């Protein structure tokens, strides 16, 4: 076998479940007998079939159906190899969902991909549009010189006993085989050549988070677009984990970004990247003593210009699932206080309260002690900050070990190791900015109005909303979801963020994942959208600034699953076809969270008055991608010309069987022509 490229071939349409033979290539007889190798190839699927081979060789007859090996896509974006000569002897497999997409913009476009099977470092690694995506390392090395039988070399499927299973349909751009491997370098380029969409935030940059989830894009009044967005750590997975709130900004429409910030995060536990393990035991495994931030909201004072950054506040081991009942307040003197906990007393004896100027309480005697709490929430004793060891994390086996390290970190009150901690329930954070970000204000708490019957009371992650017109102009708004008295709820500000009142929309005590978006209509009244725990998305009116809501009722047409999804509405500044419109965003399916779609509603005034006076007709609707591929959390927003971006999840974040995918957060841009199928 010689070094190099032993076979090449350029622009071959595949006809579904046809296959193209590559049998009378003149390296045919080289790449039947490979030793190990690198196979690069650009492809165009136009099929919908579920799994689909790109190139292969094996044995194609009777009996001899596990002797192949085969690079194959799937409907989904998923992207993997299968090394087989029959169970008994090997059956390796590598893949990795979500790593290809099917159609961007209405048409088909390319993706490049590509194999490596290196014999010296006894591994292969499986890379797709600029990105390794997956690593497999074997003691017995294998490769097609080990398949018994080979008799064929196909493009577009893989013969199994004379017939073309995994059928693709399509065109292979382009193919090259080497039976040298590669550098990753080298693969990184050559497969970088085809990317859609941009990344915002992305492994490898100075958040040091190999993951990211729940997208907040936001344009503001002077024309600049910021994001943020969870910097999930510990793998993908939800609260009760390391995670920060990410941001970023644009000035130039949303074409470049600037260096990540992290404006809320906490640091008792080191923030790394590190590759969360995606097998069936470990995939599982989430860190279990850090305090986190989860879920962003973003919002401007139109008036001000002010900014503000929303999240939910997680005590060390704390995520909505095991947060306790309770508001994590004490009423003293008629002014509600954080309460405390000293480490050495009762295990629920929250004798303690952080009065004015962080000074720390001893409610029983009502005498100030020797502590106090800086705009930070951490702890000084007679005016010397305490600190404690920080800790790391890493898995020996499937187990996850977290250990302290040497380092050391201010004392939080929401840290695990602190000598006076909060009481474990969830609250409602938050800091403004008056410079897009160049600074933040200090750490504030707003959930005094917590419920005390309530486990958790978040937030409904994406933007908040403030009132243009009518009587209530001027005030803001943040979605706001519950297992208490009520599921969905809502705080608001008259005086331009400095207080908030908590309302609270209906009186469902079930406390399904009420996430919702708010959206105003001409005359001032709003109209909120929100996922539901049954299988449709809901609307809800206020025809007073939000202090008191109508009934559910369902989003006619727009289909979603049980569980539900985020989603995503917004007003654009414009009219289309003449009326007011909103846009929304969310995928489409009744079952997994994918076939993302935008949506155009355009507001009809039906000539009543109060919670019937407006109608919304959703007239166009826009797929994303094919419909098998992943869409979950998503944010719209208008930017400064007249398009409409997006930031999206392209995954099925739901689904066990996707967690912990590096680089699955793209932002994309789309105009108005676009969106309503007008080209
Ligand atoms: C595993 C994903 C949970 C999540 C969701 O995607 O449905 C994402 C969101 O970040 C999360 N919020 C909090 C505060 O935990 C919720 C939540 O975990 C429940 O799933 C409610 O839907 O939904």
């Amino acid at each position: 076998i010689p070094e190099g490229i032993l076979m090449e071939k350029n622009n071959v349409d595949i006809a579904e479940g046809q296959g193209y033979s590559l049998d009378q290539e003149a390296g045919a007889k080289y790449v039947k007998a490979m030793t190990q190798g690198t196979i690069i190839l650009s492809y165009k699927s136009t099929s919908e079939n579920g799994i689909q081979s790109l190139f292969s060789v094996g044995n194609s007859t009777a009996g001899n159906q596990d002797r192949h090996f085969h690079i194959y896509i799937t409907n989904s974006g998923g992207i993997g190899i299968e090394l087989r000569n029959t169970d008994g002897v090997f059956n390796y497999t590598l893949d990795r969902p979500a790593s290809v997409r099917a159609l961007y913009k209405g048409e088909r476009v390319f993706n490049t991909v590509a194999l490596k099977a290196d014999a010296a470092n006894k591994q292969c690694r499986l890379f797709a549009n600029g990105e390794l995506l997956a690593t497999l390392d074997k003691d017995a090395f294998k490769f097609i010189s080990d398949i018994t039988g080979v008799d064929n070399v196909t493009l577009g499927g893989t013969k199994r006993q004379g017939k073309i299973a995994y059928p693709f349909g399509g065109t292979i751009g382009d193919i090259k085989v080497y039976s040298n491997a590669l550098s990753d370098e080298e693969l990184i380029q050559a497969t970088g050549v085809t990317t859609y969409g941009e990344n915002i935030f992305y492994a490898g940059d100075v958040t040091e988070s190999n993951y990211f989830r729940i997208p907040s894009l936001l344009t503001l009044s002077t024309g600049t677009v910021i994001s943020a967005a969870d910097a999930r750590y510990g793998g993908t997975h939800d609260s009760k984990s390391k995670i920060n709130i990410a941001f970023a900004k644009s000035t130039d429409g949303g074409n470049t970004w600037s260096e990540p910030t992290l404006p809320l995060k906490f640091d008792d536990y080191i923030a790394k990247n590190i590759d969360w393990p995606r097998d069936s035991v470990g995939k599982n495994v989430q860190i279990q003593g850090s305090a986190s931030y989860i879920d962003p909201v973003l919002l401007e004072d139109k008036l001000t210009k002010r900014i503000f950054l929303f999240a939910d506040l997680m005590p060390a081991g704390i995520g909505s699932s095991n947060a306790s009942v309770g508001s994590g307040f004490k009423e003293v003197n008629g002014k509600k206080y954080l309460k405390l906990r000293w480490h050495k007393d009762a295990g629920r004896a929250y004798d303690y309260t952080i009065r004015e100027k962080g000074v720390i309480y001893n409610d029983a005697t009502n005498q100030p002690t020797e502590f106090r709490v800086d705009g930070e929430y951490n702890l000084y004793q007679h005016d010397t900050n305490l600190t404690c060891k920080q800790y790391d994390y890493n898995f020996s086996g499937n187990n996850l070990i977290e250990s302290k390290t040497d380092v050391d970190v201010n004392m939080n009150i929401f840290y695990k190791n602190s000598v006076f901690k909060a009481f474990p329930t969830n609250y409602l954070a938050m800091r403004y900015s008056d410079d897009e970000g160049a600074s933040w204000s200090d750490l504030d708490i707003v959930s005094s109005f917590k419920p005390e019957v309530s486990k958790f009371l978040v937030v409904g992650p994406g933007i908040g909303k403030q009132i243009s017109t009518g009587e209530n102009a001027g005030r803001l708004l943040v979605p706001l979801y519950s297992k208490s008295s009520a599921e969905l709820g809502f705080m608001y500000s008259d005086d331009h963020g400095d207080n908030w009142t908590y309302v609270e929309a209906d009186n469902l005590t079930g406390g399904a994942t009420a996430e919702a978006q708010i959206v105003e209509m001409p005359d001032g009244s709003l109209k909120t959208y929100l996922r539901t725990g049954s299988n449709c998305i809901a609307e809800v009116t206020s025809i007073d600034g939000g202090e008191t809501w109508s009934d559910r009722v369902p989003l006619q047409g727009i289909s979603t699953t049980s569980y539900g999804t985020q989603l995503s509405v917004i007003n654009y500044s414009q009219p289309i076809d003449g009326k007011p419109a909103i846009i929304l965003s969310s995928p489409n399916a009744t079952n997994g969270r994918k076939n993302g779609k935008i949506w155009i509603g355009l507001v009809n005034d039906t000539g009543n008055t109060g919670i019937d006076k407006y109608s919304v007709e959703w007239k166009y609707s826009y797929a994303v991608d094919t419909p098998q591929m992943g869409y979950s959390y998503s944010c719209l927003a208008e930017l400064p010309d007249g398009q409409v971006g997006l930031l999206y999840e392209k995954y099925d974040s739901w689904s066990r069987n996707e967690l912990h995918l590096k680089d699955i957060l793209k932002f994309e841009k789309y105009s108005i022509s676009e969106l309503t199928g007008q080209a």
